[PDB]
């Protein structure tokens, strides 16, 4: 009837939710770790994907192909590009695009992979649902464009390059768009529910280390509450 | 006993080999097209992956997970970084690395994905074998480092950035390293056998259009001959 896939890159980003599962089983294929079980009376498969585009694509492709999920939720951290955001704030995806893909030589839009869409769209019913969830959890949050690349944005120079190219980008991280592209290829609805760990600036690396735990808590709290309503 | 996977991005890059198969069947999963059959008395599954890192990862992950290949060969075109190379020259991978992955903020080597290897290694027995093949086919060829990214290198500026970062890089293209990373995760031996379609410079886009057919012919001729010896 209903199966919910949850993907995060790092152990620290999936451990809270994993420890809340009942009926837990662990499965391993390639470097991907899957934890099947029940969360808030819902079937879920939590996936630790590894970092970056390819690890995310691999993980999402097995998750879909082995567990046939009805929806996929991507959690984890991200660097804030919107100056009004603070560490710990929840980030909800509305569209997602690559900020490091340049095939403009062929006439494609900057960020667009040849023969793919310029952007990928989160499921609108999921955006609406998690929007209700964050408010009732009284967790500061924001919905917006999230951009992905295979680089850690830890300098103002990198940050300005992205801001100039995607003025409306709200946050930046490494897997969301890869997961979204994979979901597009299999036509599976998705939504990203991450949290700010840093401001993607010259202190980003230090901030990331300082707030990794905080971000995992707010994003996990939101994901758990969202799952309970699906 | 022996199953050979062959991956290329574009229809034009896989059509020659596809039309040489006997026992042909076509299978479709997501946007991936698979053609199973026999080539030079060898079982093979030819895969049209689509362009870029994520499309390549998705395609390689199903190919491995659905067909259990013993070896994987990546074919297609690439831009030459070694000035001695000419369009149509065959390119054989020795290691492969991403030229656009920057997680140096955490202390990783430029081009290295967090918690992955700096590079991925082609199967040495495959390198040796295809080296014999290109000579006996009397096709100009070269073995070396190939670098990948989610961008088309069509300007001297982009080209210099790569050359400075990877002085020994021989060629650049979009999927090889993603395929290699996927093969690393499943521990499947691989080798890249592509051909020069352009010089990755200000004429790269035009050169690509002009020599796409030539590159498909030399790379396909080499792949077909290699398969016959495996
Ligand atoms: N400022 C930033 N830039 C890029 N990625 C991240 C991240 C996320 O945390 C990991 C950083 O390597 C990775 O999974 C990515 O998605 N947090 N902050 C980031
Ligand atoms: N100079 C160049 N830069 C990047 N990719 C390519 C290619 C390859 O051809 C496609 C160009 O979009 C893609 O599959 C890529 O792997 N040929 N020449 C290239």
């Amino acid at each position: 009837a209903m199966m919910i896939g949850i993907i995060g890159a790092m152990e620290e980003e999936v451990t809270i939710l994993k420890n809340k599962l009942t009926q837990l089983s662990e499965i391993s294929v390639a470097h991907v770790k899957f934890y099947t079980g029940i969360l808030k009376d819902r079937e879920v498969v939590i996936t630790q994907s590894g970092i970056g585009k390819v690890n995310a694509a691999i993980s999402t492709t097995l998750l879909i192909n082995k567990f046939k999920p009805d929806v996929i939720i991507n959690t984890g951290s991200a660097g804030a590009l919107d100056e009004s955001l603070n560490v710990g704030d929840v980030l909800i995806s509305d569209d997602v695009k690559y900020h490091d893909a340049d095939a403009t030589a062929f006439g494609y839009e900057y960020g667009q992979i040849p023969q793919m869409p310029v952007a990928f769209q989160s499921s609108k019913p999921l955006i609406e649902k998690v929007s209700q969830v964050v408010q009732q959890q009284q967790l500061t949050a924001k919905v917006g464009l999230i951009v992905s690349g295979d680089s850690f944005i830890g300098s103002v120079e990198q940050r300005q390059k992205i801001k100039k190219a995607f003025p409306n980008a709200m946050a930046v991280e490494m897997e969301a768009t890869a997961i979204a592209q994979t979901c597009y290829q299999f036509n599976v609805p998705f939504v990203v529910v991450r949290a700010v760990s840093d401001l993607a600036n010259g202190e980003a690396e230090m901030s990331f280390e300082a707030f990794l735990e905080k971000a995992a808590v707010s994003s996990s709290q939101t994901v758990e509450a969202l799952v309970s309503q699906l």
